[PDB]
Formats: C-alpha cells, structure tokens, sequence
C-alpha cells in the first residue's frame, strides 16, 4: 500500500 | 491525498 | 484500488 | 476526487 | 469501477 | 506525510 | 455499496 | 460524506 | 470498507 | 477523517 | 485498519 | 492523528 496525505 | 492500495 | 481526493 | 476500484 | 466525482 | 507499507 | 452524501 | 463498503 | 468524512 | 478498514 | 483523523 | 493497526 502507498498512502499520500497532508 | 491519494490511497493506492488492494 | 486507487482513490485520489482533498 | 477520483475512485478506481473493482 | 471509476468513480469521478467532486 | 506518506506511507508506504504492505 | 457506494454512498455519496452532505 | 462518502462510503464505500459491502 | 472506506468511510471518508468530517 | 478517514477510516479504510474491513 | 487505517485511521486518519484530528 | 493517525492510526495504522489490524
């Protein structure tokens, strides 16, 4: 999984 | 945001 | 799955 | 927002 | 599925 | 911020 | 199921 | 509001 | 399941 | 907030 | 599980 | 905050 956030 | 995930 | 979003 | 899933 | 939405 | 992970 | 609500 | 879900 | 809200 | 969960 | 929140 | 658990 790859998770781009703030 | 981006989620790349199964 | 691929979710782009705020 | 974009969702690309099965 | 593609969801594209606001 | 990301993560990437399994 | 997909819900898109307020 | 969105949910994705079975 | 992917809830996204307030 | 965001909950991705099963 | 994954939670994003304030 | 964010939480990434089973």
């Amino acid at each position: 999984m790859m998770h781009f956030g703030n």
